């Protein structure tokens, strides 16, 4: 068992750079993959990155590859998203996700915990 709280959302302007994170409630959060999805209202939620339990494995979204990075922290039990050169299309509400198996974390139903989401939203 984990549960998942996301930080950090709110509003930006296009071309900039936001910071979230995912706190776990517990140090065995560490044996867990760690992942970031985000759903806009009607549409598909999607698959945005992805990182092992050790950090030493990450995977990104087509759409956001090399401008996005996620880390983590096993220490504080957070795991971390960067953003860079946003873009209108990312507005979404971002989700973290865990998932015991790193493959499957990246797939809609792989993961067996989820956040509530944070709210990105980013003009222009």
């Amino acid at each position: 068992q984990v549960q998942l709280v996301e930080s950090g959302g709110g509003l930006v302007q296009a071309g900039g750079s936001l910071r979230l994170s995912c706190a776990a409630s517990r140090r065995s959060s560490r044996s867990w993959a760690m992942a970031w999805f985000r759903q806009a209202p009607g549409k598909e939620r999607e698959f945005v990155a992805k990182i092992s339990g050790d950090g030493r494995l990450t995977t990104y979204g087509d759409s956001v590859k090399g401008r996005f990075t996620i880390s983590r922290d096993n220490a504080e039990y957070l795991v971390y998203l960067q953003m860079d050169s946003l873009k209108p299309e990312d507005t979404a509400v971002y989700y973290c996700a865990a998932d015991d198996n790193y493959v499957t974390a990246s797939w809609r139903s792989g993961p067996d915990y989820w956040g509530q989401g944070t709210q990105v939203t980013v003009s222009s």
